[PDB]
């Protein structure tokens, strides 16, 4: 056969999410695609020099996980004069940088369900359980550990999260909440913090994903909760040491982000651009939604259906 050569930018390759990403993306490669991937290390700069190098090997197609989504526009740019097709993903293209060209597509997910999934699983525990109104004011005291500031996720899960507690009928405090750019050990700190602050004030914690999430855990657990003393975790991303803390008791919820889905949407695209054919819903197996974009869905994870993430 052909060899065709994908080149495809992971924003750093110490995030567990796209660990999973990248991993699938090479497993569905396998006997189709050389895949040329790279680490751009968080540095926006460092991607930029990845593509431009894509380019000048004239990569058939490129897979782009923008470290600056705002920076998807310049290269867009770079590719339409390279003739070369692009697939963005996870990281989310601004709308209008997508109408650039007409051979630029984007695969991901809906935040905003996300959101509303992980909204659910803590207002659900908070009608169930009383005693998690743990100064009796019918008000639901909580903490927030946001993303990376301006990526998509973070904002629309941070978002539709308490919008949808507050749509169950439940009243809501924020006491804190700060970026800690979807990093484990930073939400660590962030938390341990607030427990010095703010202590037995806090009733939930929201993090935008499971590493904060687990992090939170940890600084939890070292102030004394778990063991004997509880309070309801919610994440996204159902990773394996995400599932592992829902069966350990100490992560309420979490929200399935369809790492392997997302991955085959994106190879599929890059793989029918690398060939010079136009994706559609049958070549590439999945919806395509306004001309351009891939939506997998979410789905809300418990220890009631700790399979459905397995
Ligand atoms: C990218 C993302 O959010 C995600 C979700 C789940 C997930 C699970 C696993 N295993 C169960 C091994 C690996 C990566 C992963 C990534
Ligand atoms: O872009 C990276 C981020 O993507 C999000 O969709 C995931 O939930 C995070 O775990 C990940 O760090
Ligand atoms: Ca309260
Ligand atoms: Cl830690
Ligand atoms: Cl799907
Ligand atoms: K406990």
């Amino acid at each position: 056969m052909k060899q065709l050569n994908i080149g495809v930018a992971i924003y750093k390759f110490d995030d567990t999410c796209m660990t999973g990403v990248r991993n699938a993306m090479t497993a569905e490669a396998q006997g189709k695609a050389k895949l040329n991937m790279v680490d751009s290390q968080n540095s926006q700069p460092t991607q930029n020099d990845q593509v431009d190098l894509f380019i000048t090997k004239k990569m058939n197609a490129l897979a782009i996980n923008p470290v600056d989504r705002t920076a998807a526009g310049t290269i867009i740019d770079k590719a339409k004069q390279a003739n070369i097709p692009v697939v963005f993903f996870n990281r989310e293209p601004l709308p209008e940088d997508m109408k650039k060209w007409d051979k630029v597509y984007y695969v991901g997910a809906k935040a905003e369900q996300s959101g509303i999934l992980q909204g659910q699983i803590m207002a659900d525990y908070w009608k169930a359980h009383p005693e998690a109104d743990k100064n009796h004011d019918g008000v639901m005291q909580y903490v927030m550990l946001m993303g990376q500031p301006g990526h998509q996720d973070a904002i629309l899960r941070t978002q539709y999260s308490i919008q949808t507690v507050k749509d169950a009928g439940i009243k809501v405090q924020e006491l804190a909440k700060d970026y800690a750019n979807w990093d484990r050990v930073t939400a660590h700190d962030k938390m341990a913090a607030w427990l010095s602050s703010f202590g037995d004030k806090i009733e939930a914690v929201f993090a935008n994903n499971d590493d904060m999430a687990l992090g939170a855990i940890e600084a939890l657990k070292s102030a004394g909760y778990f063991t004997g003393k509880y309070i309801p975790v919610v994440g996204v991303d159902a990773t394996a040491p995400g599932i592992q803390a829902i069966k350990d008791g100490t992560l309420l919820g979490t929200v399935l982000n369809d790492a392997k889905n997302q991955a085959k949407a994106t190879f599929n695209i890059a793989y029918e651009l690398a060939q010079g054919i136009t994706p559609t819903k049958d070549n590439i197996g999945y919806d395509i939604t306004d001309g351009k974009y891939v939506w997998i869905p979410y789905k809300k994870i418990t220890k009631d259906n700790i399979s459905d993430a397995e």
